[PDB]
């Protein structure tokens, strides 16, 4: 069986982006699965396939294959093994082992926290093979939970349930980052509080020392644990108490007592705080994606302006800025530009001291812009 | 005596830039020097100055001092303590000290070779400063070299020279970088071959391992030496026989004999080499710049995109690909627009494994884009 692709799809593929959408492909098998993708007599890639979904085409080989199951697996186990060593190095820690798109495993996502493994399938041709997964994770883990609740899955019709595939599962797992540690809910209905994209972003944050320091959109309060090394006042900010008292009990389990939550609208405290002439040494700026569409960019750029503007007016001389966003429209270019903007408007000088962007387990490819999402920059004021 | 600048000037120095134009500046001294800049009666900064250049004002300071000199003099002792640490720990390395408008020194660069340091000034004001800027370096190096005898100090109406300052200056110096050593020529008549820009990115390439790397535009052979340690065979290409010869005698330095130059044009050997069917399991693409001025883009672009396409196309499956660019208007969004579209007419899939830039001691200013102009970007073909 074969899937066949207009023209636009077939520059897509051979540009060796990943996804061809529903309205490109001109005919293609009854059922989801895996199959070779053409355009005419051509030959494409292979891919995950779904008749019934708006993302049809998910490319995972640009070249043929005997048996595409086989091929398929052969990727996992080459993702695997890019996060042997790390393993093996730093059991207790906490790592994505597979990225999707990013390790050319479209549909598939695990996540390993000191030894307990979490995968989740968004592809209907993953579904069959979660037992051929666990298997191939079984040499680096305790245990494996399928996680298989994400409303994505409703897209490819696909039952949510979340249920273990190999070993015990435990409630809550300790994971060990650099010098502190984070308690891990593996449970469904409770927030797990990893958010290993930011860990390597988290562990830069040791190198600063200082007074005061500013967690703004602190979630679970994983910078606020690291600038506690450091900084004698650490304030982690959030609109969500349930984030909050994650963040609390992480600090209390690390003895950091120097970290105070404050329950509050980001944009309104900051500007609040400068009213009543607050300064800091260090603010962290980690929002929540402030641009879900392409459409969304306008406004979520004056957005953005607006929080970083409102942080480098807290900062003293020598004060550090470490500021972010998680929306891939919100591009690497525009997002510097963002910057720059805002301290122009603040009239301060700011020396690059850093930037940074997605940790090595969780791949970037150039080829498919959607891969990269995550922008880090730290800055120091002159 | 007092700069004067006029709203333009002003809203310049406001945002942060450090320089303004002689097209705005309203007023000045009769003669170079340092001195304070004001727009009607409010201070703007502190800055060097010459009545007779297009780029007349030099910031270095937003802050008023009551003696312009010590302030400037402060600045360097600044910018040396920022290297403290690193010179403390790696005498024998390879530092920027001084980084001109990146320190806030402007016109004032000075490198530091194993414990030799060459100072090279462009502004005015440092011409009469020179022995005290000896002084200051005392405590840091074995002995200090005038390199003043850029063109550009034409533009300042200054004398074109190279002469000692402190000690005893050799005409040649060994530098330790990692597990290699290099040669670095002192005199005022060869090439001084260290490119410490990229000091950080040679290093970064010690951990790849494999078959036949290729080295273009290997200029005195620094990535060449670094690779040699992990790849079967190395291929060094320039089109400076003098330059190979430079690489030659640092590979027989450190009894690499894995280690081959190759006199040639990059552009046509790169596309011999892929007619040959020959193919590599790295390249590194380390190009002079290609722009200089905002109108060399264009056509600067096209060459760019056509030399990273040709060494895409010669990497074997699992090929790393370490390609930059030293022109500053060829900026971040350009460089990595255009190695994305090489990829796309390649049919090669790339996997970000780093992006890189400029290390610590070569300081980048957000609102003094000037400072930016080293791009290094490291990918992996899928
Ligand atoms: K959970
Ligand atoms: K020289």
């Amino acid at each position: 069986m074969r899937i066949q692709v207009n023209a636009k799809g077939a520059a897509r593929l051979l540009s060796r982006h990943l996804w061809v959408f529903r309205r490109d492909v001109v005919s293609g098998p009854e059922t989801p699965g895996l199959y070779p993708v053409y355009w005419g007599r051509r030959f494409l890639a292979l891919a995950l396939y779904n008749p019934h979904t708006d993302l049809a085409v998910r490319a995972y080989r640009f070249a043929p294959a005997e048996d595409p199951v086989a091929a398929l697996l052969e990727n996992l186990a080459q993702a695997l093994a890019r996060r042997e060593a790390v393993l093996r190095q730093d059991p207790e820690g906490g790592y994505r082992l597979v990225h999707a798109e990013g390790d050319l495993l479209p549909g598939l996502v695990v996540d390993y926290y000191a030894g307990h493994a979490v995968v989740q399938a968004t592809a209907h041709a993953w579904e069959g093979l979660l037992p051929q997964v666990a298997e191939a994770l079984r040499p680096h883990v305790q245990s494996v939970l399928a996680k298989n609740d994400a409303r994505t899955r409703e897209l490819e019709g696909l039952p949510l349930y979340v249920r273990p595939l190999l070993g015990e599962v435990p409630e809550r797992v300790q994971v060990q980052e650099g010098r502190v540690r984070y308690l891990v809910d593996l449970r469904a209905g409770q927030k797990t509080g990893a958010y290993l994209d930011q860990r390597e972003n988290r562990l830069y944050m040791e190198r600063f020392r200082g007074e005061r320091a500013l967690d703004v959109f602190s979630y679970a309060g994983g910078f606020a644990l690291h600038l506690a090394l450091g900084f004698r006042e650490v304030v982690a900010v959030d609109s969500s108490a349930e984030a909050l008292r994650r963040a609390e009990e992480n600090a209390r389990l690390n003895g950091l007592g120097n970290v105070r939550v404050l329950e509050a609208n980001a944009f309104d405290l900051l500007r609040r705080l400068e009213k009543e002439g607050e300064r800091f040494d260090l603010v962290v700026l980690d929002p929540p994606a402030f641009a879900k569409g392409k459409k969304d960019v306008e406004r979520a750029y004056r957005a953005y302006k607006e929080v970083n503007l409102r942080a480098i007016k807290l900062l003293k001389e020598g004060g550090i800025l470490a500021t972010a966003s998680c929306s891939h429209h919100m591009t690497e270019p525009l997002f510097y530009a963002m910057v720059a903007e805002a301290a122009q408007d603040a009239h301060r000088l700011l020396r690059v001291v850093e930037k940074r962007g997605q940790p090595f387990d969780h791949p970037v490819l150039l080829n498919h812009p959607e891969t990269h999402y995550l922008k880090f920059a730290v800055f120091q004021v002159l």
